[PDB]
């Protein structure tokens, strides 16, 4: 039984579904196909019916989605929430940047310590994004990839005096033994909430309805939680 | 250093802050102090100004103090979604009911077999609440409180052909193995999706926004939710 998913290339890059989709599969028996385009796009074919449901993270966009009647229970599955870390005395001067894209250029042209995650992660996919968009490939000598968590990647820029980019989360539960302050949050690249949004029935009696309610319940009771957590550490 | 929050009898009652505001204390070093009320009294108390962010389950409400402006950043921060099961020749005839509380007073009242997960879990705690809501202790001889997660719970309902309550992402697992059907849903009380919402600065300029939206942004962050999400397990 087949339902198929818009939603956006970043999150199909992002490897979320590669870590839900099995484990709602052997849950319910339901298949899924996911479509990944822009955002526009996502939203326009669940609007003409060529999907059963679209996950995105614009609220703008999907309000009017609802409005309009489009989609229906509309739910929210994460707040993706972003922080630029570092040393107290900002050595690369970020702390007053405007962008996100000219804090990663900065601290790639001052050379300054920046530690990556460097597995795979969504945290690290969402950090290599960054740099694509700046259309730096992050080779310069300061920058070090170790391979490790969200926590060690945090004790290892405190120990290396660095830059990196956390979850809002991990950076809380650690910031007592870092030695590290908040040196920049101020853009909307770096908070994303997530919604997952049904094509309406009513518009479309032809579309796999329960199937697209089965994996949005899924999602948001706690066994579709327990996965999106686990990916989001 | 006091946050104050306001929230409903249930969510007190059920111990989730129990689970949270220890850590969110330990990382954060703020002291959140609760109260207590129903829905729309813990909404007044927002509007008053007399709490710095409410925590509710009531959608409709909650747009209308949003809208108003009395809460800003408005955040989804769980979805409840609960069914009751039962064998399809439904012997204690509950399938008709018109409330949830109906269901457990009748299912009490023939001693109906009824197998409760017993582990203090949030599921536990929320039929608990049902319970004190219908003024039965539920010492009758078909009431099994076993001890045991949300599968093997609905495994023991199926085995023994009587009724329980699940979630519905649990059951949309489980379903396809067990000789049970859906026989009660629809009622308010078992889907409640919370919201956190902050007092709005621009109504009360001396609330306390900032200890607000830590906790706020503390509970939609990656380690808040695992704790939330191992109370919902």
């Amino acid at each position: 039984e087949h339902v198929r998913l818009a939603t956006t290339t970043s999150t199909y890059h992002s490897g979320l579904l590669d870590y839900l989709l099995p484990q709602f599969e052997k849950d319910t028996g339901y298949k899924v196909d996911v479509i990944a385009a822009g955002t526009g796009k996502a939203l326009k074919m669940g609007e003409n019916g060529d999907v059963d449901l679209v996950m995105t993270h614009a609220p703008k966009a999907e309000g009017t989605f609802v409005e309009k009647g489009y989609g229906v229970l509309p739910r929210k599955l994460m707040y993706n929430d972003f922080v630029i870390v570092g040393p107290k005395a900002d050595p690369a001067k970020i702390k007053d940047d405007e962008s996100v894209l000219d804090v990663f250029k900065e601290i790639a042209n001052k050379n300054a310590t920046f530690i990556s995650r460097g597995d795979d992660s969504g945290t690290h996919k969402k950090e290599m994004g960054f740099w694509a968009q700046t259309k730096i490939e992050p080779n310069f000598g300061g920058y070090r990839s170790v391979g490790q968590g969200m926590g060690p990647t945090l004790n290892m820029a405190s120990e290396m005096q660095g830059y990196t980019m956390s979850d809002r989360g991990t950076w809380l539960a650690y910031q007592n033994k870092l030695d590290l302050e908040i040196l920049f949050q101020g853009d909307e690249k770096l908070f994303n909430p997530y919604q997952v949004i049904l094509v309406n029935p009513e518009r479309y009696p032809t579309i796999n309805y329960q199937g697209a309610k089965a994996f949005s319940d899924w999602l948001v009771n706690p066994r579709g939680q327990e996965l999106i957590n686990g990916f989001r550490l």
